[PDB]
């Protein structure tokens, strides 16, 4: 009834599928992704009751050593769904076909009740992401002819990669209510094409649901890649990047008790 990962015990990867129904398609897939640390004292550890579907995550890490300070944050615990490119974990058992052209693929609104509580001031986002690839279920890593898309609802002391674009209007809902909440845009070339909409009103804790296709369309239309379109959106992952080169302790604890992806009747892409 509670799936548990660790880290340092499960080794220095600990992730681990969900899968309620025990059908062998995992419906979300967690990764602690301590995927800069290369060594810290403390631990970190992910929970999942299956009834209540409440994901907990605990982080105490001290003596934080990085594994490349050029990559600045230090890691991304997460739940996912879809194909996450970097590794052979996926998750497909949910109503969006993930992956799929992003000619293809309806838009959809993805809404998450969380809550986060870093400790003492430690820089933190709470990140939605995805990958954009050119093969259909990519597992080695992404090229530089690809795109990463970051929606962050939730940042402190952290800003995006490279440099920011515009402001933008997308209508949300906060808490049951909608609203039309403003994003920056960000774009950098990192490896690949980044493209991140940064809240400018982080939100903490609540329910949040956003149109998914208001930010791809946007990532879409300041692109330099070619042939967009026939890229793969690959998955839709969610977490929280945190620390910087010089933190060297790191105590966060959050929970996520819904996520939710719903199909609309059209395009992702307008
Ligand atoms: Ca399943
Ligand atoms: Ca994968």
């Amino acid at each position: 009834k509670v799936l548990k990962i660790r880290y340092p015990d499960d080794g220095e990867w600990p992730g681990a599928p969900i899968d309620k129904d025990g059908d062998g398609n995992p419906e979300f897939y967690i990764e602690i992704n301590l995927w800069n640390i290369l060594n810290a004292t403390g631990f970190a550890e992910m929970t999942y009751n299956l009834t209540s579907g409440v994901l907990h995550y605990v982080q105490q890490l001290d003596n934080i050593v990085l594994r490349d300070r050029s990559n600045w944050v230090h890691g991304y615990p997460e739940i996912f769904y879809g194909n996450k490119p970097w590794n052979a974990n996926y998750a497909t058992d949910g109503p969006i076909p993930l992956p799929s052209k992003v000619s293809n693929l309806t838009d959809f609104y993805l809404t998450i009740s969380y809550k986060l509580e870093p400790k003492n001031g430690l820089p933190i986002n709470f990140a939605i992401e995805s990958w954009l690839t050119r093969e259909a279920w990519r597992t080695t890593g992404i090229n530089s002819d690809e795109q990463e898309v970051m929606i962050w609802i939730y940042y402190d002391g952290l800003q995006p990669a490279g440099s920011k674009v515009k402001e933008i209007v997308v209508p949300i809902i906060v808490n049951g209510t909608p609203v039309n909440a403003t994003f920056e845009v960000w774009k950098a070339n990192i490896g690949w094409e980044y493209v991140a909409f940064r809240i400018k009103t982080p939100i903490k804790e609540g329910t949040v649901t956003i149109p998914y296709g208001a930010f791809i369309s946007v990532a879409a239309n300041i692109s330099s890649l070619p042939n967009y379109t026939e890229l793969y959106l690959e998955d839709v992952e969610i977490g929280t990047a945190f620390g910087t080169p010089s933190t060297t302790s790191a105590h966060l604890e959050w929970w996520i008790t819904n996520i939710t992806l719903t199909p609309l009747d059209r395009p992702l892409i307008s």
